[PDB]
């Protein structure tokens, strides 16, 4: 069960209005890497888990972090939606606002009362297919990886598209943030992968085609992939190089369906 | 530019039609971690990378390989939906093909004609949205062994979801395929790193509130976390922990809507 | 079955072309709580409807008449993209428009030749998932005074973002028309709701469990809530007030999986 | 803020598995009108109200009670998931099992290794176009009483898909706090109209084509809306009735586009 | 403006229940190319159109037409509803029945009671991206005939689908209908393509590179193709033949963009 | 299988930088109707075909140049993205950069670090809802002329939206690759024709109820579409004209459902 306390976590109040940062800080409650799909992939993932204490705990605890940040991008967002412009009143004022306008979300204002979306930047909806929960923790912990190293690259890039202190304050406790779940996932990923292997899942090794699973393709007429050949893979073997890889698998044929499905094809 | 042949890269031919099969193998065509998601995010990666050759080059070659596996795992739908039953012919037959029926993607008869989708099993189109190509490799390596993790514990599922020992002539390839592309991207992976930073990006340390860049916050209420305290982090740096943390943000309060926007909020 | 005139039901004319007023129409035709939500709505409940004719006919003459509202947006859309700028020529006759070409949705030009889309200012097409059809009919007339009432909002707010009288004559038209249709929905549900109860659905009282019926639970730490402590509610009894909500569930163990399932989880 | 306990708001554990009812209360957990619907419209109305506290408090309130029934589901399907049938193996076991299995939600193993997917039974995403957060209570709140009416409709019909005790524990605590929610709601709304009136928005009457907002238009040719005739409206004025709706419009002709726009219509 | 009777345009009923056709039916009322998509199209396109009236009315005649079929195909699938099995007394009163509750829509019973959805068999929501209304009727009229052809192969394989008669009567009724269609806007493409031109859209012939417009370039090694060789094409040049595609593009080369991106490639 | 070269099949590099026709290009790369549509689509129909190899391999020869073409507009939009403005240094260097920004995608910089996305103009994602593979080759030569047909006309809209000489040699090249695909497709089709019929699918015609296969019915009041009366449809039957179409199917009367689902309709 959770509770919650009107506080913020921290900070997510910005010096003045700025309707064009609230537009790209969508990408952070709304977007494919932002807060609401780490939120939605830890806690998923934690309920899921019947294994070690040690890495369920630690999902739960961030995913219910996550939330947190949820509400301080809403927040923010909000913010920074103060006295934008939407129509005619405003224009009269400042004409120059029409390009304010012009770089905003439209729905802001005409269907959230300049609010917050649950879309990002561009106006499409969060949706779960942004999520991750696998059942394979040695995955899902590569998973939560990326997604706080794709989330730390987006706020990262949004520091430089302001210059607001107060929205960089914000932003400079969620680099924090991010950079101790980045860790603290590589730390469960590692110990994951000596438990269980460094291929995933890890046990398979005897079910593959081994003589594939070491080989540089090269399928692109570049050869920087060549530099690969002869260097020791993590799992302690070399990689080999093919220079120009075999269609081994024949030319298929398969059977003509049946009359009825009206499979015309000549 | 691309050029293709007629023969699959590996065998993708069944010992016997399976549309159950077929239907679960939509997961590795147009699901959020299948062959297309590979084939579209190397590609794109690769197509944007400035950088390194041996990356933007890895990235090519794998992408198109990745193709060469859509189009394996497209054929072998095809082949295990030869003969799949779809209206009253089929029941009159068997009648027991009632249970196969009702176990199909009922679009694989009627909208496909008995041949491969590009949705996942259950209908849902594959999108763009699976995709992550943002520019930084650091990142996008990670996702790229993630993807490639992912994959291969589907792959890894799907073996245990037939007998037939065709269908597993072509899974053992992926998993092999997948061992060395998991493996291949951890080592291009380790070596970003190595140049730019293990936090990614790693020219931000300075920047972010580091008071908070190490500290396990606990959330929840369970105390499995506790046990990352004091273990070395990846960058050198010992976690802490925070049995309790703090609400530091204070309680928001925005200013409220223009009188047009009809806020009536009590 | 229908037929059609080429007469609107209302004026839908603007006095001047203004392609950004054009993409904001585009929520009333595309969006959410847009008039194809409306005219698909009722028409699926009407269809679906067994019950009074008083309702069923409503919704379908409802639905009916929010068809010639779709075909209204769609018209002032095109009349209102009239002559846009949509590459260097345009801007030759007059550079400032500029900032009017930023403002634009691009596909309104390069995917329609300047007529009108089914999608929302932001690009997101129409889809079903706006649409409510239930079964249950105190439930959807609720769902129906609700989509009169948000696109009334939005109508509202559109009558502040231009100062187009022609474009103005059409929204207050609409805005009658949306009057009725809450009016006329609020009628039907309450009617519904002294047939089969103010809870939806009515004949579930013996089954729940009474004892958390009436409880105001305080999940967050603010106390406004409590002003709703010993208030009647629309059922005749009063609600009662918990500060401390209890977890009363316990702590879950699923079971791990089978090992095919590859749930590495430590 | 937010912080989380491991136990479950109320109990949230089957008697016995069942996979297919698993894949129904997907319904709950990732559906249209499901608690994740519910947690995110009213955490997102919280955070962006501005108004009264007795308002702004119970959204925040309600909504954080629904992240405790959002994990109470996906704990009810993990329990319920628990040995399902998933390959060849099971059938060995028992060949019946072959019907357990066309019923199930294919990447409830494959995908989740037997574990909640954030979707609803047919594998369609959760998104955020369920929500509704407009920036009015007045139309928000008749919104969430619609959420918890579809709810508890959901849930009331869940309750005659199932005979386990253990399930029927947790939803007859569902029907409760939906009885609670819908009441709770239906009184923040009353209030509010009370306050601003009962069209929504409230202050536009005097804008609105007045001589249309009391008319039921007769589109459909069934008689049955003719009994609201004279029937007196929630605002105190009769209903009226146009057996012919009249199309006072005209015919519109929107100018043919520029010529690079090849708009060749004949 | 349009006018609804209750009258269908022709039988939609059938002699008796089948939940399983009433789910594959929902191909026809929410699917990619069903009765929503002609509806939506052919209206879009038709008060799109700004040229002659011969085609105008054409499309609104036939969009009002598929408002028709909309309602048959939905009113088939109550009907086809009627009596489906949902819950333990249904497997009481059948037991056999839990094959026909596998195949089912699980929405059906629990979203809709058991009534029509607007998705297709597998749950995904009828989207606007579906629809096509481009401004350029040679294209256009081509989409409308593609749209009618889809349909009616869907038509025809769902006659094969069932034995009902009643079921049959409607689809025998919606496959003369779509030939009427696809023939009348064949009429209406060959006409524009007189007016315009073959090529789409007609007036670029001096603005293309020439030199490639009639060059079938064999990408793929197979040799079928070739027998396209010296035939005349449709515009009466001949097409030639290149065994082997040449890259003339050359290898491309970005700039490294601003660090403010962060955008690590090694 | 797929082998890679570097090279492009044909220029694509711009003269200058443009983010806006950057974003615009994003039509051709992630749109409805660009080259991942074509790609896709003629791919998956050529593996799926299992008929006569003069046409499967005319699809696997154009889906392979298509991906070439993906490759040519990732390509040309990265270039285009070059020295984009994203943020305050770009604005102090240049204040008019605040029209090109606010007409800019905001993902292009923030998500892909001033790459290209797999999405639209309007940041909506390429999904497989846009593709078609139906079985029938009739059906689908008539898709692929279609989808070169519009993709042709959103590329001569192009050519007018831009200056840019780079620009136009690569849509100049793609015109007439355009020319050759429709051109193609177009013969394809009528072989095609010439085989099964003109009307898809072409075996049915004994089976339709032909009393209403040549009939246009007026449904709309216009009366431009009475030209087509009289007239040789491609099938050598005249069209015949009905100016009142007749509602021939009753009134529908479904039965109330199971009280268990509470369809509570008055
Ligand atoms: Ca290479
Ligand atoms: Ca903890
Ligand atoms: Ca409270
Ligand atoms: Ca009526
Ligand atoms: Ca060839
Ligand atoms: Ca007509
Ligand atoms: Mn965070
Ligand atoms: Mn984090
Ligand atoms: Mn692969
Ligand atoms: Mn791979
Ligand atoms: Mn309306
Ligand atoms: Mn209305
Ligand atoms: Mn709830
Ligand atoms: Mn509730
Ligand atoms: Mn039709
Ligand atoms: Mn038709
Ligand atoms: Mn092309
Ligand atoms: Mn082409
Ligand atoms: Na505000
Ligand atoms: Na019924
Ligand atoms: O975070
Ligand atoms: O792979
Ligand atoms: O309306
Ligand atoms: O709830
Ligand atoms: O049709
Ligand atoms: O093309």
């Amino acid at each position: 069960m959770f509770k919650h306390t009107r506080k913020l976590q921290y900070n997510a109040k910005p010096d003045r209005s700025d309707p064009i940062m609230a537009r790209r800080l969508q990408e952070s409650l709304g977007g494919q890497w932002g807060e609401t799909t780490g939120m939605m992939s830890f806690l998923s993932q934690g309920w899921a888990s019947t294994g070690a204490e040690k890495y369920k705990d630690l999902l739960l605890d961030t995913g219910t972090e996550e939330m947190a940040h949820v509400e301080m991008i809403s927040t923010m967002i909000g913010y920074l939606l103060e006295d934008a412009p939407f129509g005619p009143e405003d224009l009269k004022r400042d004409p120059s606002l029409a390009t304010t306008m012009a770089g905003m979300d439209p729905e802001h204002s005409l269907v959230h009362g300049l609010n917050a979306s649950l879309n990002n930047p561009n106006g499409a909806a969060w949706n779960a297919g942004y999520v991750t929960s696998s059942g394979n923790l040695v995955a899902d912990m590569r998973f939560n990886v990326v997604r706080e190293s794709e989330a730390r690259l987006q706020v990262s890039r949004l520091y430089s598209m302001t210059e607001d202190e107060g929205v960089r304050d914000m932003l400079k406790f969620l680099l924090a943030r991010e950079t101790q779940h980045q860790l603290q996932f590589m730390k469960a990923q590692e110990e994951l992968e000596e438990k269980y292997g460094i291929i995933v899942p890890g046990d398979m090794k005897e079910i593959e085609h081994s003589e594939f699973s070491h080989v540089l393709m090269n399928f692109s007429d570049g050869d920087g992939s060549k530099a690969f050949e002869g260097q020791v893979a993590k799992d302690g073997e070399k990689f080999t190089y093919q220079e120009n890889p075999e269609a081994m698998g024949g030319i298929p044929h398969i059977k003509p369906g049946d009359p009825r499905l009206h499979n015309h094809q000549g």
